[PDB]
RNA sequence: GGCCAGGUAGCUCAGUUGGUAGAGCACUGGACUGAAAAUCCAGGUGUCGGCGGUUCGAUUCCGCCCCUGGCCACCA
């Protein structure tokens, strides 16, 4: 299979000329300090892909923090080197971030051993990486500027729409690419090849996914949901049974299957109306359904959680038949507003999650009914103009008029004040 | 530097239809006992992190900061 392409016409036609002088500068630099300088990674992918990519990763063969240091001189900005696995980052004024790493053989020899065929150090570096789309390399050093470098396939990888991992472990070594892969299934529409399904079935099953620290799954999480097709990502998380190892009491069934379903036509709905929404909050509302104390603590704490979600949750699971029956019955939106009534907008998400059809049209007008229709005059300060006063009182005769505003009945003002008034008699 | 969480008495911590402060312990004495391991009934605790805003009124609703913890900052 062929290694070696020229994308140095793709390089100056597509990439933006800043990010172009960049890498311009960036090989230069290495042709001075004698470092073989590459870009790698999801850059490489969406340039072939024809997508916007501004993070950019840089790979160069030799000492990273001399590269880095040598190259600080030369452009304005802050470096910041840590000294751990030898890799620097440095800030350009101009706003992007320059993320400089080391290839070298952890053996290798001084001073730099010259080019050897096949370019193994660099190989070295990209077998490491989780997929062949993402394991791809452009040299950037100014003979060879514009060289893809492709040693696994990551090209016909990308004409098909295909996913692989690089070797038979890669989900043992990180399993997060367990999600990530299915993400990238719905990142673009790709499919994941037989024998890393397998080996991802493997890795689930074998419980490799609960090794790894709950705050990366649930990035890769709400990266996840905050793709195109959620939906399609769920259903494929519980085809290789993912869910329930990511939150042993949640247990996948048609009914949630549905559940999930109202849940993700709703969303948008509730992001146009109601504002912005946490879509991870908004899966765990439907996931986390019916959790005892032990599982809830256990779950919130290997990913950190809202202390306070669990409440609206269980107030939800409280709430949704009786809600489901007030819908049923087309009861005044007056007895269907202490529900939602301060209630976040996940909450309603999952309320929503719970229907379709005529209850779904029937709870959005009450929904929006809700949302607007909230005072004009009286309340507070006029009632102390008024025969009431002192505390909690007013307030719920404020609630009275509300609720005989929401049941159809307005008006004016006082005239419903003073019906509220003669049935506190 | 990025992200996710917390701050409630001296300590560890609960508390959402906004509506006047909560539990165990820290803390003392006595009954039984020469004394103790011990249990019994028990004597009062708050700028609810800081500050604006909405409300008659905010620990709560919201925005901006202070502080603590965790994840991450080769691969990721
Ligand atoms: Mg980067």
């Amino acid at each position: 299979m062929q290694i070696f392409r020229d994308v140095s016409k793709l390089l100056v036609e597509r990439v933006d000329p800043k990010i172009l002088n960049l890498f311009r500068l960036l090989g230069k630099f290495g042709d001075e300090v004698n470092m073989p300088v590459y870009v790698v990674g999801g850059f490489v992918r969406d340039l072939l892909l024809g997508i916007k990519n501004l993070d950019i990763d840089i790979v160069v063969e030799g000492n990273a923090l001399e590269f880095a240091e040598y190259a600080k001189r030369f452009l304005p900005g802050k470096l910041v080197k840590h000294d751990k696995f030898m890799t620097a980052s440095l800030f350009l004024k101009g706003g992007l971030r320059i993320d400089i790493a080391t290839a070298r053989l952890e053996y290798y020899e001084s001073p730099a051993k010259l080019p050897d065929v096949e370019m193994s150090t660099i190989k070295k570096d990209l077998y490491r990486r989780d997929f062949t789309i993402n394991a791809m390399a452009i040299k950037l050093n100014p003979k060879d500027f514009g060289l893809l470098i492709d040693f696994f396939g990551g090209y016909r990888d990308l004409k098909e729409g295909v996913i692989r991992v690089l070797h038979t472990l890669s989900f043992v070594d990180d399993p997060t690419r367990i999600l990530r892969a299915i993400r990238f299934e719905q990142r673009f529409d790709f499919r994941i090849e037989e024998t890393t399904e397998r080996l991802l079935k493997q890795a689930v099953e074998e419980g490799y996914l609960e090794r790894t620290t709950g705050p990366r799954l649930r990035q890769e999480l709400e990266k996840i949901l905050e793709e195109k097709n959620p939906l399609k990502s769920i259903r494929r998380m519980a085809q290789f049974d993912v869910i329930k190892h990511l939150f042993p009491k949640t247990y996948y069934t048609p009914s949630m299957d549905e559940k999930m379903e109202n849940l993700f036509r709703n969303i948008p709905w509730v992001e146009e109306n109601f504002g912005e929404v946490d879509r991870f909050y908004a899966v765990l509302h439907v996931f986390l359904e019916f959790y005892d104390d032990e599982s809830w603590k256990e779950v919130r704490d290997r990913y950190s959680l809202r202390r306070n979600l669990i409440n609206e949750i269980r107030h939800v699971e409280k709430s949704a038949p009786a809600l489901l029956e007030m819908l049923s019955e087309r009861v005044p939106a007056s007895f269907v507003y202490p529900l939602v009534k301060g209630v976040s907008n996940e909450t309603i998400c999952h309320f929503l999650a719970y229907l379709s059809g005529e209850k779904e049209g029937l709870f959005k007008s009450y929904l929006l009914k809700i949302k607007n229709t909230k005072l004009e005059k009286i309340n507070g300060e006029y009632l102390i103009r008024k025969g009431i006063t002192s505390g909690k009182i007013i307030g719920e005769v404020l609630e009275k008029i509300l609720m005989k505003k929401l049941d159809g009945d307005t008006r004016d003002e006082e005239e419903i004040l003073e019906e509220v008034l003669a049935s506190l008699e």
